[PDB]
């Protein structure tokens, strides 16, 4: 029994945390193989932030220029080479704790682990969602630039998101590992802003049904609806729609509980309009939409890597 | 920027979890140095657990009746000892993994993170503190029991907590690493309740100057408070009494934000009484007390 925010466990990812320095600005970097990768703001100044010309900034720099340490140890680096919004620096030794891994980009509504660094040491795990507007309500201060987010597949590492910046909201604002921005957002000291936020409806129903897997049923009514009233519902309240695509994935949920998904949606429907009524779902008296079907059944079931 | 519910990194604690096998019982162990530490009811059947006289099942058990696997490789027991609700099996070989660490015994209210794991396998890795009727509110299934609760400072790992039991309102009971329950709690099949819990008010006070650093100050009221008149209040929304070491503890807080503690207690009292009123504080609509004083200041600027 229980329900948490779980984080996978951080052990594969820690061993992968590297220091960067580039002058005055120091920040993390994830080696693997013989590649670090770091945001490109790196090479930037305070002012060159502004207006940044990468390509310019980056063929003055030297592999010298690029200190890179791995605990106590200094790696040299043997080249550089700039993709989208991310900075490699080839080095000469393989890490020898790299794990199985892989690249991946997310969708919104999708969950991964962050783990926080400063100054290429690990300070904290935590677990979040790929807000629908791209944007992640992480907790990250001054040099957390290059934490990344990942989720673990068997023994396989996925890395999905590298920390760039916070917007002025406090929100933040990252890449994948190819260095592609989630959301509408540019690596440069510029005004910018998040787009109004969306509840990640899917997540909320699983959260639902976990719920009810843990024993709180008194949400649960005798209704159900259409997935064409519910989305007409949920649009009303800044609810993200729910394809069939969604129902199909809460389909093992909605068979361990007994509760149809457009069942669990006329439930959802109820406490959109009327509220929670004094009353908490899992210790919240918000709906929570940072986890996922796979989350919910990975927690309840006790998979383990 | 941003507030979240923050977990150690786990590594360190994932190179020490194993898995402990004694007959049909599985469950975690945790390797450090040359030494297994698990739960003592893994020598228990079912039927034992209503009231297991460890001392005996104990005797009757050599080395070899207690398997030991880390990762894809069997550890030698060379010998075992209880020490109080834990086992400690000897085992050939140190594990090259051990961290720096210490054992910790926690106080209620203290967080710790929690890497469940199954068959000595970690599944994940969560945050969550001491109630102050001692138990914890966990997230674990069957087959959790050996895991542990941990904090990091610097580079070694305090090991404070080891998971041992549920109990039937679905909250959590386990001991200290030497063994040593937290609460009045036995690990039998005995009938046990956990007393009515309470919210962790220094915490809850904590978190409230976690807002305000982070810049949200729409509770915060021209009144202040006794500390009595405050915990007289308090007492009554279920709240634990404030203590004097708890408002030395929010000296640094209090000083950072410019806010006094006793003023920072009024606006508790305010919230108790009349809610959020639709509004939220760092993303949640219920005052949260998982965050200590020491945590607002790591995660916080
Ligand atoms: O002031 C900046 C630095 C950097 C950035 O956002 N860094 C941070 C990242 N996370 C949490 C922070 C908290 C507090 C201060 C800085 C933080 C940055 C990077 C880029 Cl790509 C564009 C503009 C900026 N502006
Ligand atoms: O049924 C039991 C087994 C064990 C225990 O609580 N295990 C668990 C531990 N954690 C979460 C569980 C969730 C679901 C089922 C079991 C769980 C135990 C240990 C002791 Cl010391 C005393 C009594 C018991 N009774
Ligand atoms: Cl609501
Ligand atoms: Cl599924
Ligand atoms: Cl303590």
């Amino acid at each position: 029994s229980g329900f948490r925010k779980m984080a996978f466990p951080s052990g594969k990812v820690e061993g992968c945390m590297v220091q960067v320095t580039c002058g005055t600005t120091t920040l993390n970097g994830l080696w693997l193989d013989d590649v670090v990768y770091c945001p490109r703001h790196v090479i930037c100044t305070s002012e060159d932030m502004l207006n940044p010309n990468y390509e310019d900034l980056l063929i003055r720099k030297s592999n010298h220029n690029f200190l890179v340490q791995a605990g106590n140890v200094q790696l040299r680096v043997i080249g550089h080479s700039m993709q989208n919004c991310v900075l490699k620096l080839k080095v000469d030794t393989a890490n020898p704790k790299t794990p199985k891994y892989k690249f991946v980009r997310i969708q919104p509504g999708q969950t991964f682990s962050v783990l926080a660094c400063y100054n290429g040491s690990p300070s904290g795990v935590y677990q979040c969602a790929m807000r629908p507007n791209f944007t992640i309500k992480g907790s990250f201060l001054n040099g957390s630039c290059g934490s990344v987010g990942f989720n673990i597949d068997y023994d396989c590492v996925s890395f999905c998101y590298m920390h760039h910046m916070e917007l002025p909201t406090g929100v933040h604002a990252g890449t994948d590992l190819e260095g592609n921005f989630y959301g509408p957002f540019v690596d440069r000291q510029t005004a910018q802003a998040a787009g109004t936020d969306t509840t990640i409806t899917v997540n909320v129903l699983a959260w639902l049904y976990a719920a009810v897997i843990n024993g709180d049923r008194w949400f649960l009514n005798r209704f159900t609806t259409t997935l064409n009233d519910f989305n007409l519902v949920a649009m009303k309240y800044n609810y993200e729609p729910l394809t069939q695509d969604h129902v199909d994935i809460l389909g093992p949920l909605s068979a361990q509980t007994g509760i149809a998904v457009l069942d669990m949606c006329a439930s959802l429907k109820e406490l959109l309009q009327n509220g929670m009524n004094g009353r908490t779902i899992l210790g919240s008296a918000l709906l929570e939409d940072e986890f996922t079907p796979f989350d919910v059944v990975r927690q309840c079931s006790g998979v383990t890597f």
